[PDB]
């Protein structure tokens, strides 16, 4: 569960709530300067206040480590205490949320979505006069069942009595409430209001630009976090430890690309997964680390991959976001068994082609080309104010990957390879239904990073790439 994070409460409710309602060891997690967030926990009669950062690369948590979500980030202190400081506080307890907002079924102030996008146990919750309405589609019909709002308490008039619509929701999903001439009121999936149709995107984002519904639709799909912690166990190893760019950021074992080149003792691992939407799929990777340069060009052959995305410049803001891990113009470097020639840069305006000859040592017939799209013109922090820079220079790369004969999964990273990286990798996904079906197909944005998210953690970080991808698709479709 993901219910230590509460969305509309101040710093003030927070300690309020950890000292009437907590005990030590008592935490929460909760937003902000607006698009930070804060750790609020009960450590010996006080309640300390911890800040975790994320710009668009990470969550940043001050005293602590860089972490992919904040699920990660409560898992791992929930696990590893001693780890959080210089005196050390331990995230014991959970302090629960009651606040529905984050709900995928929760419709606050709102029978024509049922029966228009509805199927058999579709369900939503309404707000009714302080009370509540629960609407769920059979077959087909659709059934109104009242929800008694009564001293802080939710029941469906008879039964149990609970502290939250979420307990009750879960508690009626589990034991589906039967009519008496035996229809089961059975609460399958919530109802889909996200999915729209491609040629009705600005009329979407101008709903979710109303007081914002981008950050609402953002937070829903945060609050989805918990059910994607897969076993990280292969980036864990004592002997991997060094080849992550951030000790905490790791790929799941269940995608991450396994290296077959073996050098013969641990020669198998790379910080990177391969993300299903060969020739339409995806390598999310790090930044090179000098020491994962040979690993990085045994990845790009194996898999056959002839395109490379690189979406940060080697140095920001006085940091190494990843080595230069391609020769200079018209040299020839070897990179273990791996030889690079760099045959031609060409720059454009956001961003630079390098045209790279990748072959195996003592394998001359092995030489095939590599192209490095460099993007160089991502601001520091944020998002590009204009998607049109990026449109062009993802247009450009899969055209460059479509006229290639069996091109392997595209190569896209950043710093560690979630944000930006997820980011560049949704757009392309979304653009290229557009580009299949055209301007007359569906579209649902949370479940496409939902589904790139189970292939690598934290992907897509912000509320701002959020809406940076919606303003992206809607860019793509005016332009169209
Ligand atoms: C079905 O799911 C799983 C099955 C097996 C293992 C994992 C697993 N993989 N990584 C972690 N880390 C993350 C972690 C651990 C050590 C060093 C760095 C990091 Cl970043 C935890 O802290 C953790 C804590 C509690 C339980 C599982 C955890 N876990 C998993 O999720
Ligand atoms: C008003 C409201 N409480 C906030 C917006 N909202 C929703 C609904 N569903 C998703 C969704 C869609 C597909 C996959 C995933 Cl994982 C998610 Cl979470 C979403 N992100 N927001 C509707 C309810």
């Amino acid at each position: 569960s993901r219910r230590w994070f509460h969305p509309n409460i101040t710093g003030v409710e927070a300690e309020n709530l950890l000292l009437t309602r907590g005990v030590d060891g008592s935490f929460l997690a909760r937003p902000s300067n607006p698009g930070d967030f804060t750790l609020s926990v009960r450590r010996n009669g006080a309640v300390t206040h911890i800040k975790i950062q994320n710009t668009g690369d990470y969550y940043d948590l001050y005293g602590g480590e860089k972490f992919a979500t904040l699920a990660e980030l409560v898992q791992y202190y929930m696990e590893h205490h001693g780890q959080l400081k210089g005196d050390v506080i331990e995230l014991k307890y959970p302090l629960n949320c009651a606040d529905p907002t984050s709900e995928r079924w929760f419709h606050g102030h709102l029978e024509k979505l049922l029966t228009e996008k509805g199927k058999h146990g579709s369900f939503l919750v309404r707000e009714s006069p302080g009370d509540f309405v629960l609407s769920v589609r059979t077959g087909s019909k659709v059934t109104h069942v009242m929800i008694r709002c009564q001293e802080l308490k939710y029941d469906v008039g008879g039964g149990e009595r609970f502290d939250s619509l979420t307990d009750l929701v879960e508690h009626y999903k589990k034991n589906p409430m039967v009519e008496t001439l035996g229809t089961v009121l059975q609460l399958k999936q919530p109802l889909n209001t996200t999915r729209i149709n491609a040629a009705e995107i600005e009329s979407r984002v101008r709903e979710l630009s109303k007081l914002q519904g981008f950050w609402e639709e953002f937070e829903t799909l945060q609050q989805q976090e918990c059910k994607l912690l897969y076993s990280r166990k292969e980036g864990q190893r004592q002997e991997n430890k060094n080849k992550n760019r951030y000790k905490n950021i790791l790929p799941f074992d269940h995608t991450r690309v396994v290296l077959h080149d073996g050098d013969p003792p641990v020669s198998d691992y790379i910080n990177a997964n391969i993300i299903m939407p060969p020739k339409k799929s995806y390598i999310a990777t790090q930044g090179c680390l000098q020491n994962t340069v040979n690993d990085f060009w045994r990845m790009v052959f194996q898999e056959n991959s002839r395109v490379i995305v690189m979406t940060t410049k080697e140095v920001e803001r006085g940091k190494s976001k990843c080595v230069k891990y391609w020769p200079d113009e018209y040299a020839l470097k070897e990179y273990g068994v791996m030889r690079v020639r760099n045959v031609k840069e060409s720059a454009a305006h956001d961003y630079t082609l390098r045209e790279l000859k990748l072959s195996k040592v003592g394998q001359g017939n092995t030489e095939r080309t590599v192209w490095q799209y460099h993007f160089r013109t991502w601001p520091d922090h944020g998002v590009p104010s204009d998607p049109g820079g990026v449109l062009d220079f993802l247009e450009e790369v899969h055209h460059k990957q479509e006229s290639i004969m069996d091109a392997g999964p595209v190569v896209v990273h950043c710093s560690a390879g979630i944000g930006r990286t997820g980011t560049f990798i949704v757009i392309d996904i979304l653009i290229d239904i557009i580009r299949e079906k055209g301007v007359d197909c569906d579209i649902d944005v949370p479940k496409t990073i939902q589904m790139v998210r189970s292939q690598r953690s934290g992907m897509v970080q912000t509320e701002a790439q959020y809406r940076f991808i919606y303003m992206a698709v809607q860019h793509y479709i005016e332009t169209l």
